[PDB]
């Protein structure tokens, strides 16, 4: 009576149909010209210009996310008082696409702040367009438009198109797979699965912690299947550690056949209480960590590079501003990596999965809240085979982003369409 519902993001034309105490617009390394024109034209809105950070793209994202984050915190008393609109202007460009991830943060902010409207607006070349102010003004008039795209005289909104035997699989019986966050509860599950499927496989599990006894004990059974498993105890935030890990991979082994990026963690707190330190700490593994991995494994002939993202990244979730923006960055990265592959610069197919709560994933366990989330969302703790099935189905479809939900269909579809 429960079924996986399974979704896939779409840019659609969808323009079928109160007043703001405040109007804020944030520009992500937009053109100087753009900045000035907008301020002049929109002097009834505050305009913030993020151009300021130095780092790789991930570094700049983490920085700007913190700036958005500190902005909300401050305006917190206002949000109580009255309505507000923030619009983020993201130019589609070489890497600036990734800032579109700020959408995870905006969705969480909306859940936590009743009277906030937050829109992310991606623009192919905003400076060149000087019709811009009316659109922003016009977009401000349709609050329910959360993600909006302007390119080629086109105005798109993001929404969810549904996706619809025994499953094909990506496994090479010999050859190397790593799972960052591999000693975590999901990385072990996928470890076993590889073990069952693989035959003579090599599985490199990595994380920060020294292994506890039970982990090694849990690990040892997988050694039983005849797969060879090595725990490399590295921090994905540390670019050099990642480098070594990949090289040892290279020196040690023929090649890499596959990567799951499963490193990360959520730390629940409302934006009002959260520290900068905690905020950065949950961004790190999924944002910088992911970049670092991607760039160190660039020269490998991969069959796949799959990110383990979350339903939080695309819906937001109360108390997970940081987890959602981290996860949204990964989603945005999936498309960005594919483009690179078309350039021929990167090898293998890239997918980001928006996972729901797993039945026996560690991290969270549903318990009493399970019920609200079923009542709030119609979602249930997702069983492991259902998950593995969705995992295999997601690969064959070959989309950069797959959103997976398990629960009662009509409730789910009703909330999301
Ligand atoms: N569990 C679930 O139901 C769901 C999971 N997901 C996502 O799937 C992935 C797996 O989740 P799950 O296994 O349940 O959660 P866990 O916390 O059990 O797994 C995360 C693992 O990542 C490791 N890790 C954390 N930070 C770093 C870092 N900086 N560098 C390297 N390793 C790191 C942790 O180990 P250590 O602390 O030793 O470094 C931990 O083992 C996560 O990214 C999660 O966000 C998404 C939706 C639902």
């Amino acid at each position: 009576h429960m079924e996986r519902l399974m979704l896939e993001p779409v840019w659609e034309k969808q323009n079928e149909e109160l007043s703001y105490t405040e109007h804020i617009i944030v520009l992500f390394e937009t053109e100087r010209s753009v900045t000035d024109s907008i301020a002049s034209h929109m002097k009834d809105a505050r305009v913030i210009t993020l151009n300021e950070a130095v780092g790789h793209i991930a570094e700049r994202y983490q920085c700007y996310m913190q700036n958005i984050f500190e902005l909300l915190q401050s305006k917190v008393r206002k949000l109580s008082a009255g309505r507000i609109i923030i619009q983020a202007i993201v130019p589609l460009e070489k890497e600036k696409q990734l800032f579109a991830g700020v959408s995870g943060l905006f969705k969480t902010a909306e859940i936590e702040f009743s009277k906030l409207t937050a829109q992310v607006i991606e623009i192919e070349k905003p400076e060149e367009m000087i019709d811009l102010h009316l659109k922003l003004k016009d977009d401000s008039r349709r609050p329910f438009d959360k993600q909006i795209r302007y390119e080629a005289g086109y105005r798109f909104v993001k929404g969810w198109r549904e996706m619809v035997d025994t499953l094909h699989m990506p496994w090479r019986d010999e050859g190397v797979y790593l799972i960052t966050g591999g000693a975590g509860s999901l990385g072990l599950l996928f470890a076993k699965e590889i073990a069952n499927r693989t035959g003579r496989s090599t599985i490199v599990l990595t994380g920060r912690s020294v292994l506890s006894e039970d982990k090694e004990n849990e690990l040892e059974a997988l050694r039983s299947i005849g797969a060879e498993v090595v725990y490399r105890e590295a921090d994905v935030s540390d670019q050099h550690a990642v480098r070594h890990l990949l090289e040892e991979i290279k020196e040690r082994y023929g090649t890499l056949n596959g990567i799951i990026h499963g490193a990360g963690s959520s730390k629940d707190r409302f934006i009002i209480h959260k520290t900068n330190e905690e905020f950065q700490e949950v961004l790190q593994p999924k944002v910088s960590g992911l970049l670092h991995v991607d760039e160190c494994s660039k020269d490998f002939p991969l069959d796949f590079f799959i990110f383990f993202s979350s339903v939080s990244g695309c819906l937001g979730n109360a108390g997970q501003a940081d987890y959602a923006a981290a996860n949204s960055f990964m989603d945005a990265f999936a498309e960005y990596r594919r483009s690179l592959a078309a350039s021929k610069k990167r090898f293998g197919s890239t997918i980001s999965f928006n996972w729901p709560l797993w039945e026996e994933g560690g991290m969270q366990v549903g318990a009493e809240d399970e019920k609200r989330m079923l009542k709030t969302t119609g979602m249930v703790p997702m069983p492991t085979d259902s998950g593995l099935k969705a995992f295999y189905q997601g690969i064959v479809s070959d989309k950069p982003q797959v959103f997976v939900m398990e629960g009662q269909l009509q409730k789910m579809k009703q909330k999301l369409l």
